[PDB]
């Protein structure tokens, strides 16, 4: 699968299973993905969107559809596609989780700050939905984290992980190209049985996206 769009087509949600959807927004056209987790205690997002306008629209779409409030967002690094809606989150009383380093970089770059509560490994539970966050090391950015749903073996790779359609490393201004492969290997070592991998940009895939990223780093 079910795919549902906003009137414009700039925001789309695609169902992976009964309680997990991918959200995708176009920023001006460049698509960006996160997750929507439908839990018994509210909606939890992995990542916001490019700006406040899109973040507001995303929240409004999912609250209406799932008939509950967005309570929490996990911010996976301090680039605009991930954190651009932080002002909206904070003013609505939506908890914005991040590592301390992500918060430090957000502040440095003039964004409002997320909580800085996530450690190298953090285990969260929202209703019955289990979420693990993992900092595997530097790669796409110094601060990038991945998000794991152990009840589904779904990995949110974020922008650390390239989609099949990506034929080069893309934006390496903030990247650590000599450490990115080790960081991917750390993800592969931690999660040895993966059902789906959601990249930050592009189509959902599987463990092959991690291997693709390794190949692009050669
Ligand atoms: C503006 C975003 C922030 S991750 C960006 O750097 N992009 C989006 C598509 C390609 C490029 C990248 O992730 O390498
Ligand atoms: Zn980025
Ligand atoms: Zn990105």
């Amino acid at each position: 699968k079910t795919v549902i769009k906003n009137e414009t087509g700039t925001i789309s949600i695609s169902q992976l299973n009964k309680n997990v959807w991918v959200h995708t927004e176009l920023g001006s056209a460049v698509p960006s993905n996160g997750l929507v987790l439908n839990t018994s205690k509210g909606l939890v997002l992995v990542d916001s969107s490019w700006d406040d306008k899109l973040t507001k629209e995303l929240i409004e779409m999912v609250e209406k559809k799932f008939q509950k409030r967005v309570t929490d967002v996990i911010i996976t690094h301090a680039h605009a596609d991930r954190i651009g809606g932080i002002k909206t989150l904070k003013e609505r009383g939506i908890k914005a989780h991040s590592t301390a380093l992500t918060a430090e970089l957000a502040k440095k770059n003039g964004y409002e700050e997320p909580l800085g509560d996530l450690q190298t490994v953090t285990n969260l539970k929202f209703g019955n939905m289990k979420v693990e966050t993992f900092y595997p090391g530097k790669g796409h950015t110094e601060d990038n984290i991945v998000v794991w749903l152990p009840q589904y073996n779904i990995l949110v790779g974020g922008c650390l992980v390239k989609s099949t359609s990506a034929k080069d490393l893309g934006n390496v201004a903030d990247a650590y190209v000599n450490e990115w492969s080790t960081s991917i290997e750390n993800v592969l070592k931690r999660y040895r049985n993966i059902n789906a991998v959601v990249p930050g940009h592009g189509e959902v895939g599987d463990k092959g996206l991690l291997l693709h990223t390794l190949d692009l780093l050669k």
